């Protein structure tokens, strides 16, 4: 095969309310100036990925874009980000010269885990060898309508005629409805979730693009003994399962990576050996029915699938890795992702969490940044920043909470609506 | 450079108000029975495909699938086809058996360019060494909503921002307003568009498949004589440019095509010489600026570049071309793309349609099916149903519109939002 190695990338501060980058009524800016469009936001992004990666003033050798993205039609009525990319590099700036014009590039999705289809997409035209570079941007925008809208928008995801009618808030309540199962088979308690809450925004306080940054809660908090942290699911039989704290952000943001064969490397002028460089040594997609549910809620069997087949690939064992990325969309799922990933048994996600094993000085970090629950969720901008966390944490990047011992390995799980579709990748540092 | 072959494909009925197959007051079945949802018809696109293509039975051996839709979302509040596609071989039969389950799957967008992206991601995995069978699909509906809400959906495949405010009807305005730039320049006339419809709901009335199958039209009726063929936008600017029949149709609609690389065929128990098949030579994709357009309403630059690159990349000339589809998404953007594939010189589209050169019998025959005019237009779908269509003129199976000349070579020519977005591919009969 072909080589395939992260040359550079970005993500955007995440935001929305409680952030102080949100423009609400508590902004100084409120009235005077506007949040980030969709379209600002793939432009910050794509901007921001060519210039970490080396590519200002020769974004001409990049051949091909992909975009992740969830749901742009219904929060910001606008699909075709494919040509939206295209002008995102000149955005604003009429009649300018355009290096990406005429170039191949789409828009991809399977809900939450678009952005890692996107980076899936760049790498099968890598090794295909219709690309020497590609560039992989993920963008959400979510902010344009409330959290019970979005929960609709966001509803898109599941088997819409079967399950919207569990609540408004239907992701939440899928969810919810795992934790009751979970609690009556005694895999892991609400305690459990959350201390993931905990570790997340402890994470978070030291991570200034993550929404969450400046938000603290104290394990105490995130286990209900705030009334403030309801319980605000609407269907009776889930409502006792699912805290706000338990949730991931309706974030605005974006990622991007450069990704690159070996020619695209000779043509950067860059060796392989290069410490900048990331090698992805596997990436793998496992999709499972979307009509059809499995009984066993204690286990993500799709998720555990990809895992399982980039491990294989990468032909290492969940015991080398040295960090890792998840998709707590829900504490619940950080919990359910460290089982699906291999780094605990079936069964003991809550031995792990009892023990700090996946905090910042624990033996196999996750989430270092705050995850989906501090950091944020930009849907379609997640899975590239997965990428680029565990990126930014090999090659020192991190600052308040980069890893002291500097990560040979790592892995990503990415993933899309209630366990249908997951991308799990390997990392390997240079 | 792996080969690849169409191993084969299905298309449905396209249908929609005007189709005896559309089930509206006027219908017998009324009340009784419903049209097909989004899901029925992705069921129905993947099940046809398997069987047409020699797969029943062993759906295992396709490696994975890519769809093709815009806007799903919207339409049908069902985004993440994915898993929808993962379970559309056993739909509506509970608990079964499924040989998809874990396969990699996702969905492409980039609005009516929507299924020739899913050819060209399926076309990088067989390439790329990660598949050697996989099935692309392209689905849409659109009659859930009114022309009007329609338009406003579709409108998602434009600058939304800057454009939506040309017409309720935003697609159409903007290929009114092409039109009469290309007046203003005698490019060509509404004569020549009217001629274009003629030749389509001719070419439909052969065709039992095509939305329009029952609905005859003259010339004269096409020009604007009957007073029923209303010039229906708002735009006073634009208006007098556009007629009914000039429009694609508001279709529900699903296609469907295998793909394999040599390995794949091997896996078939198939050779290469096999006369079931159809090898793609090349395909290629070319995306310019959402945000900013050309001057030249007279050129389709986009879908000039993309047609450039296969027939290059295939190393053949647009006049060895045997048979074309084209996106008539309106009967002005035929003329354009007669121009962008090449078969005509900068102005001189005119020649072919007052020559009959494009008709079956002519000799560069084009939308023999009926087009997006008369067959319809279900957005995620045509992109493949073009593919299709020469592959089935190639393998002789179009009945009554089959053209007498079995073609050796044919190109298609796929195009999303006003020339933002182009694919195109060139076929060779086997
Ligand atoms: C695979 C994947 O990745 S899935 C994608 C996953 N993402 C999601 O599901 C998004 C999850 N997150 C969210 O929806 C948000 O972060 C939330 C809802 C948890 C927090 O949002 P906020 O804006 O802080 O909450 P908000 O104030 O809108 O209120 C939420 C609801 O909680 C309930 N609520 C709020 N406060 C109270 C209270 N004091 N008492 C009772 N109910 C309350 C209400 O029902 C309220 O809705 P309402 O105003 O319509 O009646
Ligand atoms: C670029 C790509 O390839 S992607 C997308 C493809 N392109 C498109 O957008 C085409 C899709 N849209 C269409 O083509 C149009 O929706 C149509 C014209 C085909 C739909 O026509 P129909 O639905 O059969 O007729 P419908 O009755 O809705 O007429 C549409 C509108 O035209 C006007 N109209 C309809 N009938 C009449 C009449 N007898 N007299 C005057 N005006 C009329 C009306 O404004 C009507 O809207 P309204 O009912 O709110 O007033």
């Amino acid at each position: 095969a072909s080589r395939v190695f992260i040359v550079g990338g970005h993500i955007t501060p995440f935001v929305g309310k409680g952030s102080p980058l949100f423009i609400d009524k508590k902004h100084p800016d409120f009235g005077k100036k506007k949040n980030m469009t969709l379209e600002e936001i793939l432009a910050t992004t794509v901007q921001g990925t060519m210039e970490h990666s080396g590519l200002s003033g020769r974004e001409g050798i990049v051949d091909q874009v992909v975009v992740g993205n969830f749901l742009g039609e219904l929060f910001s009525s606008q699909g075709h980000l494919g040509p939206a990319a295209i002008g995102s590099l000149t955005y604003g700036q009429a009649g300018s010269k355009n290096p990406l014009m005429y170039k191949p590039a789409m828009r991809v999705e399977g809900a939450a885990a678009s952005g890692g289809l996107a980076v899936i997409s760049a790498m099968n035209a890598l090794k295909s060898g219709s690309a020497d570079i590609t560039l992989a941007v993920g963008v959400e925008v979510q902010t344009t309508a409330s959290a019970r809208v979005g929960g609709d928008y966001l509803a898109r995801a599941a088997d819409y005629q079967r399950q919207r009618q569990l609540d408004d808030f239907t992701f939440p309540c899928l969810f919810a409805k795992r934790m009751k199962y979970i609690a009556e088979h005694n895999h892991f308690t609400m305690e459990d979730t959350a201390r993931v809450a905990a570790k997340a925004y402890a994470n978070g306080n030291k991570n200034p693009l993550a929404h969450m940054h400046t938000r603290k809660l104290t394990f105490e908090q995130c286990n209900g003994e705030d009334p403030s942290n309801v319980k605000f699911l609407g269907n009776e039989t889930y409502k006792e399962y699912l805290r706000m704290t338990d949730c991931s952000q309706v974030s605005d943001g974006g990622a991007g990576v450069v990704l690159a064969n070996e020619e695209g490397l000779r043509k950067m002028g860059l060796s392989p050996n290069d410490s900048r460089l990331v090698e992805i040594k596997s990436i793998a997609c496992a999709v499972s029915n979307l009509y059809e549910d499995p009984d066993d809620a204690c286990c993500m069997f799709t998720s555990r699938q990809a895992a399982q087949k980039a491990l294989s690939m990468a032909n290492i064992k969940p015991s080398d890795l040295n960090v890792a990325e998840v998709h707590d969309c829900f504490t619940i799922a950080e919990m359910l992702m460290y089982e699906a990933l291999g780094i605990a048994e079936y069964g003991h996600a809550k031995d792990l969490i009892r023990n700090g094993d996946t905090t910042l000085e624990g033996r196999i970090p996750v989430n270092t940044g705050g995850g989906l629950l501090s950091f944020g969720h930009p849907v379609g901008a997640t899975g590239i920043k997965q990428i680029m966390e565990v990126y930014r944490q090999m090659k020192g990047q991190c600052e308040a909470y980069q890893m002291k011992k500097i990560p040979a390995l790592g892995a990503t799980l990415n993933m899309g609506g209630d366990d249908k579709t997951a991308v799990s990748a390997v990392l390997q540092n240079i």
